[PDB]
């Protein structure tokens, strides 16, 4: 499939090249698997996601959200027109309150509940968790971020917005789950986005067009819009069978391309998210 005038993030994770507006993807688009959105929640009636979201958990008065990054975070993993995986089911789990703040036992509560609650829905090609959330180290979120991608959950975290090394930082320090770095349109490292050993892959960060809580659309940046990128295309490959969320991360970037972002410190990855779609 071809879509035409797509956000620049779509285009490049379907791209050897930059500077190129059409997503090219093949039509199972995720069908089949599930993605968790583990942030302020999701507007699900928002004409993008076509039924295919629904809330699941709050930790809070409301399901909904009423901030907007959980529905911006959302419709990159799978809304019919910003998303990398459009027919994938969507899951929201609000740990972060309506001004994007929440606390480590909430946002461990979460993560628990997600590998527990994966076996009450229906995910045959396998379930992915996006988590555009952190703060600083903490052993105890790092674990539950472990726990979450063991229990058979791809997780994709971000690696922060800090201009820092990744390392100080949780859930992006876990070694085991796939933190993901900011990348602009131009190829280059987004300006905030952390760094790295511990970063496993870069995705589009930089002005991701994407939905909006009022049935809206806007356009923001962050390692919180590169981690979405990075979950959709971890539920598109399980969906065509060629990873697992035990292996999705290493598979990405196995597959990655190579070498082609600017401004990366000696000793973190280049490697940029792709999807390797022969049209
Ligand atoms: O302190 C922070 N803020 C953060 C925001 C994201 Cl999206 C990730 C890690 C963080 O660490």
């Amino acid at each position: 499939a071809a879509q035409t005038n797509a956000p620049w993030g779509l285009a490049r994770i379907s791209s050897t090249s930059p500077g190129t507006s059409t997503y090219y993807y093949d039509e199972s688009a995720g069908q089949g698997s599930c993605v968790y959105v583990i942030d302020t929640g999701i507007e699900a009636s928002h004409p993008e996601f076509e039924g295919r979201a629904q809330m699941v958990k709050t930790y809070y008065y409301s399901s909904r959200d009423g901030n907007g990054h959980g529905t911006h975070c959302a419709g990159t993993v799978g809304s019919r027109t910003y998303g990398v995986a459009k027919k994938t089911q969507l899951f929201g789990v609000k740990v972060l309150d309506d001004n994007g703040s929440g606390q480590y036992s909430t946002i461990i509560a979460g993560m628990d509940f997600v590998a527990s609650d994966k076996n009450n829905r229906n995910c045959p090609k396998g379930v992915v968790a996006s988590l555009s959330l952190g703060g600083g180290y903490s052993s105890s979120v790092n674990s539950a971020a472990a726990r979450l991608q063991s229990s058979g959950v791809m997780v994709a975290v971000a690696a922060g917005n800090n201009n820092a090394d990744a390392r100080n930082y949780s859930p992006a320090s876990e070694p085991s789950v796939c933190t993901v770095g900011a990348s602009d349109r131009y190829d280059r490292r987004s300006s905030f986005s952390n760094y790295g050993s511990v970063l496993d892959i870069f995705g589009p960060g930089t002005d991701i067009l994407s939905t909006w809580i009022g049935g809206s659309t806007r356009s923001i940046s962050g390692t919180s819009m590169a981690t979405p990128h990075v979950a959709g295309l971890a539920a598109y490959l399980m969906t065509l069978g060629k990873t697992t969320a035990a292996s999705a991360c290493r598979y990405i970037a196995d597959t990655a391309n190579k070498g082609d972002l600017s401004n990366i410190p000696f000793g973190t990855v280049n490697l940029l998210a792709y999807n390797n779609y022969q049209a």
